[PDB]
């Protein structure tokens, strides 16, 4: 699934997708839409481009590494599920 407000950011989702909580950092969203949004906007380096959602409790993490250490990735895991940015047209 990929989805976009036609502002050149464009999302792709992952589902079971999870990186280990020390490579997140936990966010203030528990809409997914405002924690998308604030990616999108965030200027602050290390720039958001991945989130990561507990599909129960609806928390949003983003990534707290500029290079996500994409080694640690766990997948088919139940309850997550990532949003990834990416810069589109």
């Amino acid at each position: 699934e990929t989805i976009t407000a036609g502002n050149e950011d464009c999302w792709s989702k992952r589902p079971g997708w999870k990186l280990p909580d020390n490579l997140l950092t936990k966010t203030e969203f528990t809409s997914v839409d405002e924690c998308r949004k604030m990616c999108e906007e965030s200027a602050v380096e290390p720039s958001c481009y991945i989130l990561q959602i507990n599909t129960e409790t609806n928390e949003c993490y983003r990534n707290n590494e500029g290079d996500v250490t994409w080694s640690s990735l766990q997948y088919d895991q139940p309850n997550v599920v990532q949003w990834h940015l990416h810069a589109c047209s």
